[PDB]
């Protein structure tokens, strides 16, 4: 039982983004696509196409590591964070 | 003071991979490049070129999040882990 944080309903069919391979509620993925959005809602990579996938057909990587990408200005680092990390889950910190 | 885990010496000049933006000991990055390696040693993305960067000129993203990429077989997930995660730092786990 996984609830979609966009529509609020339990997900039974997923949309798998190609080629970044992130998954989301299928109906919301399509809706998003219909609207002209061509970026992955979670990582912002370009999306070539969306695959339909039933709940039990997927093997998800759950490895948690630091990003470690580097930027030449604090401004560019902030833009990277806004672009890449804001919908990619709660950041893990000692403050927990 | 950051020691290189390849050569073992303290790093004063970094090589910044373009476009994945990971950084490594400059001398080892070049050496690796001289050998014909065109993949980032940390994330395995293709590397277009290597930028030379002094220690204090970089702003690193330290956000720690889960990967969450999905695969259609356990075998493909394992290949992804071997390809993407083995030199990307200690995975964060409760087992700590
Ligand atoms: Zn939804
Ligand atoms: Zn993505
Ligand atoms: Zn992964
Ligand atoms: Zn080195
Ligand atoms: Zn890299
Ligand atoms: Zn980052």
């Amino acid at each position: 039982v996984h609830f979609c944080d966009k529509c609020g309903l339990p997900i039974k069919v997923y949309g798998r983004m190609i080629p970044c391979k992130h998954v989301f509620c299928y109906d919301c993925a399509i809706l998003h696509e219909k609207k002209g959005d061509k970026m992955c809602p979670g990582c912002s990579d370009p999306v070539q196409r969306i695959e339909q996938c039933t709940r039990g057909s997927l093997f998800m990587c759950s490895i948690v590591q630091g990003c470690k990408r580097t930027y030449l200005s604090q401004r560019d680092l902030q833009a990277h964070i806004n672009h890449r990390h804001m919908r990619a889950g709660k950041p893990v910190t000692r403050a927990s």
